[PDB]
């Protein structure tokens, strides 16, 4: 993302596509962080629900 931003910058284009391509990038960044976290809580769900386990669950 910031190569591109750098890019756009270089072409001179205008902050219209600069904050469409920010935009995009931050949102596809949140994606992945957001989906990081999913995995991350799913652990977290694991290792409670295992070492916090007993009959009758």
């Amino acid at each position: 993302l910031e190569a591109d931003l750098a890019e756009l910058e270089a072409e001179g284009a205008k902050a219209d596509a600069r904050r469409k391509v920010r935009d995009g990038g931050e949102r596809e960044m949140r994606q992945i962080r957001d989906r990081a976290q999913r995995e991350l809580d799913r652990l977290e769900d694991i290792w409670s629900t295992f070492t916090k386990l007993a009959p009758k669950q």
